[PDB]
């Protein structure tokens, strides 16, 4: 009986046994860099072996710019660094950066299409939703956190349930399910 997981990945995971991780995976976002000035060091490594693995992912990004004009670099670092294989490409808010976070939040977005991606989603952890008013922000789908047994106060797509989840080949990671309309083969393609 398959159990897969849809797990988000960045190089503080490390070095992954992708031959044993396989059965349990359905699919991966992994993060591209840290703002512009961070380039995750193992993002390339773990694209080549998804490849070689036949293994769907995505990309995200954690955002760091502070003014309209950066989130329009920032974007288009994200998208010059990740690899275009990816399925989607993830803004990923957890801090406040700028005062509008939701302005920037979008220019990013809407650089990420401007430049070619068609599906983009946005990521925003606690604390920052309503305070910026995140629900404005328009993409194809919203992923949001909750670790304690109780779905996320607001509608989203992905789920992110646990930061100490285990899988095999991979240790420990987070784990997201799907609790919006959008289905898992819309995700892997």
């Amino acid at each position: 009986s398959h159990m897969g997981h849809i797990i988000d990945i960045s190089k503080w995971n490390g070095d992954i046994n992708w031959s044993i991780a396989k059965q349990h995976i359905d699919f991966i976002i992994a993060r591209v860099q840290d703002g512009s000035n961070y380039v995750d060091p193992l993002y390339k490594g773990y694209v080549q072996a998804m490849k070689q693995h036949g293994i769907p992912f995505g990309n995200y990004a954690f955002c760091r710019f502070v003014s309209i004009a950066d989130a329009k670099k920032e974007a288009q670092d994200f998208w010059n660094r990740g690899d275009k294989s990816a399925t989607v490409w993830v803004a990923d808010v957890e801090v406040k950066t700028m005062n509008d976070m939701r302005a920037g939040t979008q220019a990013f977005i809407d650089e990420l299409y401007r430049l070619g991606a068609k599906k983009v989603g946005l990521y925003v952890g606690h604390h920052m939703y309503t305070p910026f008013g995140m629900a404005n922000v328009k993409s194809d789908f919203v992923w949001i956190p909750r670790y304690g047994g109780n779905k996320p106060a607001y509608p989203c797509d992905i789920w992110q349930y646990t930061e100490t989840g285990n899988v095999p080949g991979i240790g420990k990671c987070d784990l997201n399910s799907l609790i919006g309309n959008k289905s898992l083969s819309w995700f892997t393609e």
